């Protein structure tokens, strides 16, 4: 159904792109370049093909002129040359004469990268709420848009809706597979599909449980905002984190979809939310009264593998317990794994929180498809049609 990049005639034309170049600083030290090395096949392609390439892109949130220093995309720059071993122009304004003059002399091949897109919204919020007038200056200095940013498409920018109003737009490889696979769920899924969801909020998942509830064939439920599901089963959860304004909500849901809906079995409760605390291992109706649910237990860690068995389509969404203490990581751990394990089956994560979660245990490439993008990815579960994405051409 999306243009994609591969679908342009882009020889000798400037080509605009939307790059996710949003990366972690430290004193404006790149410290993890990991969006950078993303990025790159998308530019390389449009080398290849003879395109001019300018690049825009975010970096951080600015609300007012002391953000502005620490937020130059000049060290990204300086990155993305050593990383093409040729020389990106960096040109340090958002617009104007010297801006525009250097785009003019770009050669096919030639790569050049805007500033920070959000030194637009110092006065007016420009580019975060997608001003008319910036939109249009932007798309003037190209012929052809390319998105390749799914992080921002759940918005409305002059970075992308904007520039994407005035020129043919295609989808990045990158914008691709977050396409693919999280609208592929949504869209047109490989069944069964299994979600695993977790996180300490149920709130947060609420949306996404009532789109899923129709498409999956079970949704696994962890994490913190798995105590209200038990107490609306009329189990105690001790002092374990309640949101009684959901309740109801819970009630209602295992009502229309009763076996559907999996939960923990056991759990790892604590006196204390530290990761030095006594732990003690209890089946889900033994839960003390003065203590806390911070982790599933193994025998759930276990009945969770055993659910995914059959399902061609996993999709996870948080971690099953307290991931950031080494005591009560397990839970995540084991679920990774059991997804990371499972054969024959498009395993997808959405989440910042999983997404690193299973990045930093070891797991990256044995998932199907992690995404780049944390809000977005979840309110393209939630069947929300995300503005970037509707503002890419069709094929």
């Amino acid at each position: 159904a999306k243009k994609i990049v591969s679908d342009l005639d882009l020889k000798g034309k400037t080509v605009l792109v939307r790059a996710d170049f949003n990366v972690p600083l430290k004193d404006g030290e790149i410290t993890n370049d990991n969006r950078i090395v993303q990025a790159l096949p998308t530019i390389q392609y449009i080398i290849e093909q003879g395109g001019k390439i300018v690049l825009f892109s975010h970096l951080g949130k600015v609300k007012e002129e002391s953000d502005k220093a620490k937020l130059t995309l000049r060290p990204v720059a300086e990155d993305l040359s050593k990383k093409l071993d040729k020389e990106v122009v960096f040109v340090p304004e958002t617009r104007g004469e010297k801006l525009e003059a250097a785009i003019k002399d770009l050669k096919e091949g030639d790569v050049l990268l805007v500033e920070n897109t959000r030194y637009e919204d110092l006065d007016g919020k420009k580019e975060s709420k997608n001003d008319p007038e910036l939109g249009k200056y932007w798309a003037s200095l190209g012929d052809v848009f390319v998105n390749d940013a799914f992080g921002t498409a759940h918005r409305e920018h002059a970075s992308n809706v904007g520039i994407s109003t005035h020129l043919e737009t295609a989808a990045g490889f990158l914008m691709d597979k977050e396409i693919k696979f999280i609208g592929g769920v949504v869209n047109d899924p490989h069944k069964p599909v299994v979600a695993i969801l977790g996180g300490a909020k149920v709130s947060d998942k609420i949306n996404v449980i009532k789109n899923l509830v129709n498409i999956a064939d079970k949704i696994i439920i962890g994490g913190g905002m798995a105590y209200t599901f038990l107490k609306a089963q009329g189990k105690e959860i001790g002092i374990s984190l309640l949101e009684e304004d959901k309740i109801d909500f819970a009630k209602d849901l295992l009502e229309k979809h009763g076996d559907k809906i999996v939960l923990p079995v056991d759990t790892k409760v604590a006196k204390e939310f530290s990761n030095d605390a006594k732990i003690t291992v209890v089946p889900s109706d033994s839960i003390p009264a003065d203590q806390e649910g911070m982790d599933i237990g193994p025998n759930t860690v276990k009945l969770f593998a055993d659910e995914l068995e059959g399902a061609h389509t996993v999709v996870w969404n948080g971690p099953m317990g307290v991931f950031e203490f080494s005591n009560f990581a397990q839970g995540t751990i084991g679920v990774c794994k059991a997804i990371a394990n499972l054969k024959d089956a498009i395993t997808i994560i959405g989440g910042g929180d999983s997404a690193a979660a299973a990045i930093s245990l070891g797991f990256e490439n044995d998932f199907t498809h992690i995404s780049t993008g944390g809000g977005a990815s979840l309110e393209y579960l939630e069947g929300k049609e995300l503005p970037g994405i509707k503002a890419i051409n069709n094929k």
